[PDB]
């Protein structure tokens, strides 16, 4: 089997990215973020606090012929951004893009934090890292990719974000159509659950290439690129009038720049990412201080390649017994 689903910005900066997700019998489809950084699949429900729900689409478990409670089951997870949901949870069919798994937990949120509410395009998530950061108790469940994998022709799922544009997650099959070039593979741990690798080092626009490890994680549920601040430095220092703002909390430019590109390496090739992914517009409506989308990863305890990263890339996730990535441009 194989599925595919177009995955649409939120928003004119491509803050994150929705793709709409089946339900449930009859099908309930909601808006979920694909979050190949978090291992629970959770949605706004008829559960959820009434307060805390502002225009979100709702799972309603009891209008789904196939949804049975997983009895006992609770779940809680806090995000890096500092977000929160929790609640119960419920197993039904849910469908993406055609590639159909029963039985899988559908976390329902009885409470959601302020962020949550506030994003009224967002009815939940889904988390596609390894299933060993799956929060339910007492019984730790599987992502939708886990359950799925084993009737995949291929099991793998790729993400293939657009720039101010859908893009595409397909599962099951590697488009070959949807890049050019080569797809370069590289080694992954799994060693805390998530997609995590080691780029080979990064350019700043025009100049040479600083071949340095990089640890980090691939994370298509991060809007931004986090690296070392060293790297971070190296990149705003070659834009007049940028600086980290401790008030705004990263780095900030003119909104009159131009901003160069940033490469990172994937083994011996080279991914390029356009500098005007890295405008991420004025910190507040009309200033003219735009917000960089390449922010230190100090104090976070891990890089992230998030989506400014990925965005740049045909991304291959191979499931495979020794999982990999693989990046190819487009
Ligand atoms: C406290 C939450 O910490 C993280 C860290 C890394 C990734 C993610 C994520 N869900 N994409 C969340
Ligand atoms: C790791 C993913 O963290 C997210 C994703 C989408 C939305 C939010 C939020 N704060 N409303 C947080
Ligand atoms: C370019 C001329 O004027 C603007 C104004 C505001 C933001 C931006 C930007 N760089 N995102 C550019």
């Amino acid at each position: 089997s194989t599925g595919s689903a177009t995955t649409t910005p939120i928003d004119s900066l491509d803050d994150a990215y929705i793709t709409p997700v089946q339900i449930g019998t009859p099908a309930q489809t909601l808006n979920l973020d694909f979050d190949t950084g978090s291992s629970d699949l959770w949605v706004f429900s008829s559960e959820t606090t009434a307060s805390e729900v502002d225009g979100q689409t709702i799972y309603t478990p009891s209008k789904s012929t196939t949804a049975k409670l997983l009895s006992g089951a609770t779940w809680s997870i806090s995000y890096g951004d500092g977000s929160s949901s929790s609640g119960d949870v419920y197993t039904d069919t849910v469908s993406v893009g055609g590639l159909t798994v029963t039985g899988q937990a559908v976390e329902s949120a009885k409470k959601v934090s302020s962020s949550f509410t506030e994003d009224s395009t967002i009815d939940g998530l889904l988390g596609l890292a390894f299933s060993t950061l799956n929060t339910v108790s007492p019984t730790q469940q599987k992502t939708f990719f886990d359950n799925a994998k084993a009737s995949l022709d291929s099991p793998v799922f790729t993400a293939d974000l657009g720039y101010h544009a859908p893009g595409t997650y397909n599962f099951g099959f590697i488009d070959t159509t949807a890049y050019t070039g080569s797809i370069t593979y590289t080694a992954v741990s799994t060693k805390q659950g998530f997609w995590e690798w080691t780029s080979t080092g990064y350019a700043v626009g025009s100049g040479t290439f600083k071949s340095t490890s990089i640890d980090g994680i691939a994370d298509t549920g991060t809007t931004l690129l986090y690296l070392p601040a060293t790297v971070v430095s190296a990149y705003w220092a070659q834009v007049s009038g940028a600086k980290s703002s401790s008030s705004v909390g990263g780095y900030v430019f003119p909104c009159s720049a131009t901003l160069p590109s940033f490469t990172f390496g994937v083994g011996s090739a080279r991914i390029v990412i356009p500098g005007d992914y890295i405008d991420f517009g004025p910190i507040s409506t009309g200033s003219s201080s735009c917000f960089g989308g390449i922010q230190s990863s100090a104090g976070i305890g891990i890089n992230i390649f998030g989506d400014v990263a990925l965005k740049a890339a045909f991304v291959v996730f191979n499931g495979a017994t020794t999982p990999t990535l693989g990046f190819a441009s487009k």
